[PDB]
């Protein structure tokens, strides 16, 4: 573990990098030694950050869960991230994409709670119990450091990646539908891209928020009521560029459209 | 175009390499000014040898429909081969993994047709006039040329073929909406891949009716009878020997297979 | 009734069984006049032992139910052992073989409770206002006594209990018929086992309410928050290093996991 | 292969057996070098010998689906026998137990064909095209070879283990409901002892009957229009007993029910 001093300093970078639209060195090459616990306490440091500048939490994801699964894939379990804010879009409305650097386009769906959720030992049964409505959910994600190569622990230093939240479709209570067999055809320009079935996501897209409020637990930290949860994305990201229209078909679920300006 | 006397040549060194499952040189690097006549042509000629061989011809599939819609490919329409009677094992069967060389799975919809299509102007109509029967399909997918233009490689391989796997419920093709059956891709205990159906060519018949069309020219119609695979809708997944497969269509059912 | 001290020494000699995978003599030719009692005792020593290590109850299960069931067998009812949190594995997971003596899988509905239930007199319409969710489980038992009366070994033996695994749907007790719950159990592709959840004990809830009538005369009730597995309504089936388990529940999901 | 002399007399012995419910010794152990080419045309031979004495084919049975299907099983596919009209008892009628020696009851689907069906290439695709009506059935199973022991050429020889039909519950179109997931329910005497779904029939119940045509294509036999086809076992078989009842509930499909007496 690097000092706290540290990780305010690499805090500091990934934001000038945000707020610049310009990419810094992957944290892991300036810094080979870091683990996983240095990436999230950077990640902690940076909303940290951000929250003093104004900015407020309004939920969490839960990434990297195809990886997490794949065999071929080093990964062995999901990353998260905060979710803030100014992340969010309107269904249907301009994304400016001079605000970004690499976005790109991932399907997801999201968990609005009516309750807490607190670790360790929260299960699949609670997320059920505590959550308000289940909603088709896109998550725009980006990267502040470098590819060319970049590993996990710079992915999680990055808030996981997170950069947009665009909500829409059809809310629907937990129970009112079987979860996992929830799918969705991803277009861009008028072609579909990916399509996707939510079981995808660690074989029940709910199964993502007990684990985290499990990892929150050792920080004195929990799911308030009232955030969002995105579960995790059931299709490869599709990069999103300047021009570009997105329309996410959920079928009975309803859709998510965006346009990049 | 190559002689026909070339075209025999290439086939014959795909033939060998399938049969001895040892991978020959990229065929567009040994013939730079390869063309798509070329390696269809290539792919009619492999299809004639091991028929002769007394295999028979069962269907077609149609390949490379993500690549072909996908915005940031080169790859403008899919490509197409022929299947063929030893390329078929049963549902839960032991896969010989020694008779393959780089297999990987695909997940596809097969329509088994009552009647014949033809080109030109075949149509989406046409298709399910024709279908008798879909359901559910796996292909096997190899490669007897080595990877490290290259889809002139791939179309002459007979489009990648190597095997085919029916199973799951039969439906007519009136029943549900062909474009929203979904599938699971179990490898070992673990979902590989996942995908929907309108993921093949916005509805998975359309390719069959594209395939009509391009076979016409050359007095070709799909017969009753065959079986016709629209393209997959996952990316496709290596399988290694000791490899369970399981691939959940919800209530479409399920195909499985273990490498042995 | 043995004494205290003997029940002691069997439960650390069927833990020493478990944690070096190395079978003991049964139980009942050591002790040719070993009671159901005595095996009880036997269990909750081992328990008892097992937590003072650090083990957490998370639940129990019923067990022997197509036995109790079946005419031709001379078990005239249900067993229970005691499920820790050491046994739980998630869906999807790679089990290690090698931590285990002779295996097997189980296919049941769990029952994860609400609200307290306690004996005497519990019903089945207690159990559904208890149950927050019923979801599909799988059980892994095991023997740490040699194979080649008997009843007392399997219960002294914690019922055989080693692994659980939850997956698939869950759901409110309310929301279907859950006597008609159907499960295809698949081992290296290939379907070992079916069943109907109505096999177990007619209804799958019915071993819950048993199971608390079982408990209530020893100050002990089903907790808030246990998880509660009913039974199997197929006959266990052999897991091995190497082989993939399937378990499609149908409507209510699949559970699978790969032994390495 | 033996000499057709050879084939016939086994057949009588099977017959003798039959009709005097006294069991032989296994074929198998008497004729050490017996193959499945030889069981078969032993079968072939007591068919013949039964029609002549006159009885009338009626269908077939597809059996050992399951030991031809679980791993820990020596045997590689499915067994088949022919089905005669004596064999056929009503829906909730008395059957006579000293007609019998050890006979089980096991649980299955019918397929009665509006079509022949011909092999070889006969798929699961012209089994749906030639089934007029798919129908709950269950059959009684017995054996004329001793157990204490008895090999599957013996089982195939005794006609498959053929004894009795007992069709009933609700016919329907085979494009209805999926097959795969007929379920059942065997009580004997108010307890049920076997459950079993009818995709535990080689994936799909259908799938031995274009099996069988297959077989049968180089005997230049085929599936008959009117012939009903029984396509395998979802449960483990019952011992049947003089006073035991049986009633096979099939959920949707309806159910069956007989009495030995
Ligand atoms: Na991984
Ligand atoms: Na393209
Ligand atoms: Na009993
Ligand atoms: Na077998």
């Amino acid at each position: 573990m690097f000092d706290k001093h540290t990780h305010t300093l690499i805090a500091q970078r990934l934001d000038q990098a945000e707020k610049q639209r310009e990419q810094i060195r992957a944290i892991s090459l300036d810094y080979p030694e870091i683990t996983i616990e240095d990436a999230y306490a950077v990640q902690r440091e940076w909303v940290r950050l951000k929250i003093a500048e104004g900015r407020t939490l309004k939920g969490h994801k839960i990434g990297l869960t195809s990886k997490a699964m794949q065999a071929s894939s080093q990964i062995s379990e999901p990353d998260y991230g905060a979710l803030l804010d100014d992340m969010f879009f309107h269904d249907g409305s301009d994304i400016p994409t001079d605000r970004f650097i690499v976005p790109r386009i991932e399907v997801e769906l999201a968990f609005v709670l009516a309750k807490p959720l607190r670790g360790p030992n929260c299960t699949l049964f609670d997320v059920y119990n505590a959550t308000d409505y289940v909603i088709p959910a896109l998550e725009l994600i980006d990267a502040r450091c470098h590819n060319i190569p970049r590993k996990v622990f710079d992915t999680i230093s990055d808030n996981a990646a997170n950069a947009g939240v665009i909500l829409g479709g059809r809310p629907i209570k937990p129970d009112e539908l079987d979860l996992r067999w929830i799918s969705a055809l991803m277009y861009r320009n008028g072609v579909i891209e990916e399509t996707g079935v939510a079981a995808g996501v660690l074989n029940h897209p709910a199964n993502g928020v007990a684990w985290l409020a499990n990892k929150l637990a050792p920080y004195d930290v929990q799911l308030e009521a009232g955030q969002i949860i995105l579960g995790g994305s059931f299709t490869r990201p599709v990069p999103a560029r300047k021009g570009d229209t997105f329309h996410v078909d959920y079928g009975n679920m309803g859709s998510i459209s965006c346009r990049f300006v």
